[PDB]
């Protein structure tokens, strides 16, 4: 239950639209439980968690770091339901870059091996 609510990972990103080419920031919170939600502002108190921007799950997907269009770019192409979802992402360092994706990846995989058995 309890590490199945918690934040694995929260912090600013840049987030590039689907049609129209353009980062917009979000602050993004990494839970346990594989959701993936966004934010036009850092989430003041607990109310304001409440009316997010972006939702989708990560459990299921695969992290992709690209150099285009700008330096330190990843993809997270995750499935949702029937469909995937691809979002791509932008952060100043590839360590940062690095981070987040490898975070994604140990929440995904906590996941896998709670499915195997
Ligand atoms: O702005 P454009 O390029 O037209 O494309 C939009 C944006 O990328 C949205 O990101 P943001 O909401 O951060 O501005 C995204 O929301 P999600 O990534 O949360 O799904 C929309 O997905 P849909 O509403 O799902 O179709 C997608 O259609």
């Amino acid at each position: 239950s309890m590490s199945d609510v918690a934040i694995v990972k929260e912090g600013w990103l840049h987030k590039r639209g689907k049609y129209i080419k353009t980062w917009r920031p979000r602050y993004f919170l990494l839970k346990n439980d594989g959701t993936f939600i966004g934010y036009k502002e850092r989430p003041q108190d607990v109310d304001q968690r409440e009316a997010p921007l972006n939702n989708f799950s990560v459990a299921q997907c695969q992290l992709m770091k690209t150099e285009r269009p700008r330096p330190n770019t990843f993809i997270i192409r995750c499935l949702q339901w029937t469909t995937v979802i691809e979002r791509t992402f932008h952060v100043e360092t590839p360590e940062e870059r690095e981070e987040w994706t490898t975070a994604i990846q140990t929440v995904a995989d906590g996941l896998k091996k709670q499915e195997e058995e």
